[PDB]
Parts: structure tokens; sequence; C-alpha cells
């Protein structure tokens, strides 16, 4: 009762048809308004367009939203970098304060699961950060997936974490993580991470057998699916990557370490390369709320002849 | 019903009043009995005079009890330092031995949570162990407060622990860690642990609207609270820190590593400081006690309110 | 719906009768067909002499099946090492292809404990590998154990593995680890890890009582029993264990790191000991099967005694 579900995602969910999770990032770090809304909306569009109902998750004056109207997109859009990121850990303090909170990938797992959602669309997730051994520096996205029964429809891991490591966490969190159309676990800007794919997937409907039975097993545990960068992102997404080898770089002469590491390698990528992250981010959002549209149809039909 | 609760904790429980849930520490290795009974009837009666129920949880002859009675309290106490140091893992061999039981935080959660009681006063919570990157010696303290949905009431972690670690630990288990009226995450003898405070709460209100949230959610993480320790008992817990950073030396110095690291630390503070370490562990619990039954009664008021 | 129970063990479970999980690696990894089904037939029949039900799990033409019939124990056998090694993370891509599966510890201990059964009998568990420390490399096992409350009967861990990290590991995860009738936990090769046994149990009947009390409090981690190996078979273990070491010795030697560390091990101990390494496997799941029968007997009647 303290959730507020939209109508049209509550009568979706009633009926077992296609509903996609969204999360409130694309939004609070976009473009300068309002062309962070707009972006917002053309993502929503994808969704619709394919025939299931956008969900997109946020935490609006204490109120957790499932499913956003017209009015509260624009006025989460507005507030702009002013929202709290919220993880799942921070939810309850985000509602006991009755803030704003853009939801991230464990959060919005959290509310998505909770009301049913199968398929949640994400940009890239968390994961072990570099030097973990030294930090345990680990996101909760991961736990989170360990112990939630949805699908992350993802385009991997970026290589500002350490991929290998991310991987094998996921395996002992009991993760089925699958690469799509592909036998190498892509990085998040670039296909090539160097880690072949544990396992693979090769069409929206063999995405939605492996919900499905995850489903019919009653399984606790979730699924990541990681859908390489489209080629007609890769001259962008090679840019960044060569940027962040770049920064890797520099941070091992200057020997950044500790808590500094990571914002150090964030905050120089930006500079070498301004708009075209932001441009290869949102790129990789439509292409994964494409392909997880098709799978959260693909799903619906499975359920239905059940 | 092999668990016996007491008639006062059950019938505060089926009314929602106000209850504090205390683990049998502070009787196992107290002062010489009688004072170490003392010290639990001290600790029980801030509970009481600050309007809520005190639930001391420990296992007796195979059987755990929650809510102690005159009787058991003083059976417990004269037996000091005999009973079986229970963590949640070696809960069910007590049982199965009809042994007696001194309850970690671990178990005392577990039980605590299990009869529906929100807010749980410790002392100390365990955490990472210096050099687990070699050992991976981390206590089982954050995995069960990552899914059990209970508020601990502790004065932070010991110095002795690595707090970064145990700090990233936490937040990946998906806990929210906030510190009482401070930007700083206190270590337990002193305010100053060098981290910062992921989240800040500033009352006892704070506190329990951060737990009505958590419950309202039915989140399956729980919330750790710690609350530097008092200025009046800053020299005593100095004391401690100095001794505890010189053991920290002293062991570089003699190359003490693996399984003997950590209980060589113990063993050095304990000659150079005597008594003055177990009497900044009463300060702490006593005053963890006064904030947490005001957290629990604040929280029974929100609850009586929905 | 979608897994297929046996009638025999159906049965057994409606009754409160004594059942002993068991996974299906003997089968794929042993000796030539049909040596391999003639050694599946003798561990089961040690289940059925002791007065259990053995219930074998696998995964054939996508149906998780929960004891299998003469058929089905043939057709499994007659596959050999065609089927998926089937981790807990794998089961539901197993049954959307339509796959047969051969399930590990920890995709059994999940299908044993969605049905019911307490004890599943194995020959050892996975662990936390040789420098983890840089690779994360985690077995989904111990993950799984600690949020199943099942018992596993296992003979300890291999010391191609980390045993003292997996002992710390399982400590974090809530399992309870005892060692059968011994002061030391075994590996699973020799009784000599090096690492003294967290707790010990001495008796089928202790084991039981600690199962029955994991089960009445209604904790969510389970337990595992490591059973050294029989001295009978010591002279056989002695050989893997000096060849395991020379291997560790000749790997470091060669500079072997990374994921090409663990499966050198493997290969290197192979060449020097033939089949004497699956001959002492097969005797410890053998001893396990009967230890593991007796417990689960014993349980059986403390639950008949309720
Ligand atoms: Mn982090
Ligand atoms: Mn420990
Ligand atoms: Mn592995």
């Amino acid at each position: 009762s303290l959730v507020k579900i939209s109508p049209q995602v509550s009568e979706a969910l009633s009926n077992g048809r296609a509903v996609v999770a969204l999360e409130s990032t694309i939004i609070s770090h976009g473009m300068p308004y309002p062309q962070n809304l707009q972006t917002a909306k053309e993502v929503e569009s994808i969704v619709r367009e394919n025939g299931a109902i956008p969900a997109t998750i946020a935490i609006l004056n204490g109120v957790p939203c499932i499913g956003l109207s017209e009015e509260e997109l624009e006025r989460l859009a507005s507030l702009g970098k002013s929202v709290q990121k919220t993880a799942g850990r921070d939810i309850a303090n985000v509602v006991a304060t009755r803030g704003n909170g853009a939801t991230t990938v464990s959060a919005t797992l959290f509310f998505a699961s909770m009301v049913g959602i199968q398929v949640f669309v994400t940009g890239g997730i968390g994961g072990v950060h570099r030097h973990a051994n030294h930090s345990m520096d680990i996101s909760s996205d991961l736990t989170a997936l360990g112990r939630t029964p949805i699908a992350v429809i993802s385009a991997g891991v970026k290589s500002i974490l350490d991929i290998p490591k991310t991987l094998e966490y996921l395996e002992t969190q009991e993760v089925y993580v699958a690469a799509y159309k592909s036998d190498e676990f892509p990085a998040f800007f670039t296909e090539k991470s160097g880690c072949k794919a544990p396992s693979r997937v090769n069409s929206p409907e063999d995405c939605a057998r492996v919900i499905d039975a995850n489903m019919k097993l009653n399984r606790q545990a979730g699924i990541l699916f990681a859908i390489p960068i489209p080629k007609h992102h890769s001259a962008a997404g090679n840019l960044i990557e060569s940027a962040t080898q770049r920064a890797l770089t520099e941070a091992r002469e200057q020997n950044v370490t500790g808590n500094a590491e990571t914002p150090f390698l964030l905050a120089r990528v930006n500079e070498l390369t301004g708009g075209t992250s932001l441009a290869a981010n949102i790129a990789l959002v439509k292409n994964n709320a494409l392909i997880g549209s098709q799978i959260a149809v693909a799903l619906s039909q499975l359920m239905l002849e059940h």
C-alpha cells in the first residue's frame, strides 16, 4: 500500500501481459532538460511499440512509483541531478525522509520483482571494482540479482570494473549469465571483454524459455542477459574504451589507489570524450529496450500457453 | 514450540508494544559473579525505565529463551564463561546437545526476528578481520544482518577489525548503515574510525521512521545504527584505542600472522589496560540500550498510528 | 509440476520415511559403460540395505527427475560424459533447452530441499579455489548450502582447493560444519587437512539430532557433515594426495596461474595415478551413503517421535 503502481502497469500484471521495468538514471544524468525527458519518452516508446508496457520506477516525495504518469516523468526529469542515487539499501531512508530517489539496479529489481515484473531493462550493471582484493568494493547489484528471481537485460559490464571477477562473483551467487548471440561476454562500450560468455542465448524466445523455466522452478536467483553493443555504435564505444584504457594507464603511472581510484578513472574519461559516453549509453539502453521488450512479449506467450 | 518466549515479551509483541532484544554476552564475560548479573539487571532496567520490554536471549539446557526470568538470568550469570559462544550456525547443535549458549549477534538477531522483535541492542558487531584478503575471516554477523529485517543498535566496529572493508561488505549485503548524530562512522572505543558514515540519522524518531519504512516495504535485509561513544567515556575508549594501535604495531614488528593475528591483538590489549575495556564495553551497551529503547518506543508509536 | 518425483520417493516423503538424495556424477564420470551404471546401482543398494529410499537426481530431456527408474538410470549412464554438468544456476537453461544434465551439489541440493529431502549424500563439495584472492573463484555449492536447509554428507574438501578459506567462507555463510568422529577436518583423499574441525559429531544419531533441531528452528541455512576417508582406502588416498602435492609443486615451478591453474593440477594428478582417484572417489561415496542412510533413518525416528 506504500507502493504506487500505475493503472496501465497493474492491469497488465493482472492479465499476464508483457511489462518491462526501467530504472530512473537515463533521466537523472542525461542531456540538459528537457532533453533527458525526451530520451526517457523515447525509451518508453520503444517498449510500447514492441507491444509491452514500460514501467519506469522511481521514488517521488517518498512514494515508490512503479509506472510513471506524464506529469511524474516530467517532474523527475526537471529535478535532474538533484535526486538521491538510491540503491536497495537506501530505499527505506528515502521513503522515511520523503525524498526523491533515482533507483539503481539493486533498488529497481527489488521493486520490479515485488510486483511480479519479470523483465528489467537497464544499461549496465554494477560489479566488482578493480583492486577489490584490497578494498572489497563490490556492487550490491550482484547480491541483489543472486536473490531476486528476475531477468536483467544489460549490455554487459564496464571495463572500468573488474569483469573477470564480476563474472566469478555472479557464478558464486548462482546468477545465470548469458551473452546474446555471441560466445564473448560483452564489456559495456565494446563487445571485446576478453572473457568467454559462461552461456549463450540466440533469440528473445530462447531468453523467454529460460525465464519461464526459472519461474516454474521457483528459483530465488535471477538472470543476467548481456547484449553486445550494436556495430553501428562501435566507433563511439571504441573511443570510450580507448579513453578508459588510457585513464587506467595514467592511473597506474600516478599511483592512484583506494577510494580515489574509481572516481579518477571516471573523471579522466569524460575530459577526453565529452558527450560521446552519454550517446553510447543511450544507444545501449535503447537496444536493450528493443530486445528486452521482445523477450517480455515472448514470455507472456509462454505464460498464456501454460 | 521449541522456543520459549516470556509472558511479558509475548504480551508486548501481541499488542505491538516496544520490545528491545539483548544478547547474552555482557553476562558471560562481565565482572566476577554476581557483578555480571548486576550489570545485566542494570541494562534491563534502562530498557524498562524508557518504556520498553527487555528481551534478553540465551539458550538454557537446549531451550532457546526469549525474555529471561529472574531465575534464568541468575542461572545464566552463575554459569559465567562456561557457556558456549553460540553463533547462528551453532544454534542447532547447542539445542541438540541440550547445552547452554550465549548467543552472538548473528544468533540473537535470528531469534529476535523470528518472533517479531524489531530492535536489537548490542555492544559492537563482528566484521571483516584484518588481512581477510589472505584469510577470508569475516563475521557471520554481516551475512545475517544482510538477510534479516531487524535493526541492530551498536556503537560501531572495533579497530581490531578492518573497518573500511566491513563497511564495504555491509554495502554489498544491502544493509543500511547510519551513524547517529555524526558524519563519521564510529569505531567502538573511539568516534574516530577515519571512515565517513555512509548515512546519518539524528534522533530516535529518525531511526524509527527508517525501520517503519523497511517493515512496510517487506525488505529482507536489516539495518545497522552506529552510536558513537559518549564523550564521558572517551578517556577510557582512547586508552583502549591507544593500546590497540600499540598492539597492532607490535604485531607487525613480530610478524604475527594467520590465525594467531587476531588473538594476539586481543591478548596484548588486555595486559596494558586491564579492566578499562570492560568498563568501556558496559558504558557503550548502556548508551545503546538508552537510545535503542527510545527508538523502539518511537517505532511502536508509528505502528499504532498505521 | 515440472519436476517428476518417483512413486517410491513421493510415498516415502508423504509418510516421513527416510530418503537420501544422490547426485548424478558417479554416473557421468565413472568407469566405462556399463560399469558406471553398476557403481550407481551399488550406491543405491547401500542406501536401500540400510532402510532408506535412494533419490538419485538428474535432468533428462529437460525433465528434473527426483528418484530414477531402472530405465532412467540406464539411460543416464549410457549417455556418459555427454551430459551437461549442471550447477544450480544452469538448471533453468537445461530445462529450457530440453537437455540432459548431471546435477552438481548446488543443483542437487536445490531439488532435494524443494521436495523435503533432508539428507543429501555426495562425494566432496566444491570450495574456495587456490589463489581466489586474485580470482574470486568460489563454488556456488557454498552459497547454496548457506541458504538451503539440508544436510550434505561429504568426505570433506579436496586439497586441490583452499581448505582453510573454504572453512572460513562456510562460517560466514552460517553453515554448520562438523567432522565425523574426529577433531580434524578431513581433506577428501586424506584425513589430514591441517585444519581443526569447527565442530564434531560422533554418531548418526548425533547428526540426526542436529538436523532435527535445524528443522524445528526453521533456519534457512544448511549443514555440512564431513566424514574422513576409511583407513582401508588411506593408501589410495595418500597416493592421490602425494600426486596432488607434487602437481602443486610443479605448478609453482612453472608459474601456472589464472584460469589455467586449477585445470593443470587436475590434469597432472591423473597422469601420475590413473584410475586410483576414481577408486578412491567411489569408496568415499559408498562410505558416505552408509553413514548418510543411518543418519536419515535416525532422523525419521526423531520425526516419528514428535
Ligand atoms: Mn561500491
Ligand atoms: Mn571469524
Ligand atoms: Mn568456479
